[PDB]
């Protein structure tokens, strides 16, 4: 409606930011879009599609996930609560996995790059879900830099959204790492204060969020609302400072507007 619209539009207006916004209501293949087309920094929102190409390769190694990968001080970035616990020690690729999903762990995201290939690898496994919007060109911590104008490491609201319900909903994975996936992002730690604080509380949420420079807050999630249909939604948000404050309160604020009467 253009009811929604003009709400999302004053949201964005008082937040003095850029903000994209893509929901898909699977009750009747429907969307609200806002600037859904523009391309946004998806930081730490891309470590959903890391983890899912690393299940996709799964399927045709049966011992991937159990893999051994070593944890080294010359690993440690900026943020690695989990992979900090293990240094000199090894965590397999599901543990990576999980790290980097729940607690975004930022020495898991880039163990999980190197054992797909890289971030072009991670780039062509979006191209083989019909994702020709994704681009993942660098590693952590570098890929939030969020400078705007620059290209590397974005995606789209709706692409982001078209692709997260292909890949928890629809069956870009096979039918046990569409469940891991999905898994995984509902034991997720660090979203409760994103777009779950704009959605009432018996909803049940799988999600990751993303932050960076110029202020950047992101959440993209699946969301079953109580007695309904899933939805997708992807909120991702930017600012003209570098040194901008995140604003999670923004996200939810996004998530409230969308999902009403829901
Ligand atoms: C996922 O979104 C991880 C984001 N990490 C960055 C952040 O939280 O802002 C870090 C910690 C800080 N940063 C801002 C710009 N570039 N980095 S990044 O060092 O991991
Ligand atoms: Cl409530």
């Amino acid at each position: 409606t253009a009811d929604v619209q003009q709400k999302l539009a004053e949201l964005e207006r008082q937040s003095g930011g850029r903000l994209g916004v893509a929901l898909i209501n699977t009750a009747d293949n429907s969307q609200i879009l806002y600037r859904a087309d523009e391309r946004f920094a998806m930081c730490s929102t891309s470590k959903v599609m890391a983890a899912a190409a690393v299940l996709k390769k799964s399927e045709s190694e049966p011992n991937l996930l159990n893999q051994r990968v070593e944890i080294k001080k010359s690993d440690l970035v900026n943020y690695n609560p989990i992979a900090e616990k293990h240094v000199n020690g090894t965590m397999s690729l599901a543990e990576l996995s999980a790290a980097a999903l729940q607690y975004s762990d930022n020495v898991a995201m880039n163990k999980l790059i190197a054992h797909v290939g890289g971030p072009a690898s991670v780039t062509a496994f979006a191209r083989q879900l019909g994702d020709e919007t994704f681009r993942l060109d660098r590693t952590e911590p570098t890929l939030n830099t969020a400078i705007p104008g620059d290209p590397r490491d974005t995606t789209s609201p709706r692409a982001m959204a078209q692709t997260l319900r292909n890949l928890t909903l629809g069956k870009a994975l096979g039918d046990s790492q569409r469940a891991q996936l999905v898994t995984w992002m509902k034991g997720n730690t660090t979203g409760a204060a994103s777009i779950q604080a704009g959605l009432p509380a018996s909803w049940v949420v799988g999600d990751k969020t993303g932050s960076g420079g110029y202020g950047t807050t992101n959440d993209i999630a699946v969301i079953w609302p109580k007695d309904r249909a899933p939805l997708i939604l992807v909120t991702y948000f930017t600012q003209p400072q570098p040194k901008a404050e995140s604003r999670r309160d923004v996200l939810a604020s996004a998530a409230k507007i969308v999902t009403d009467g829901l």
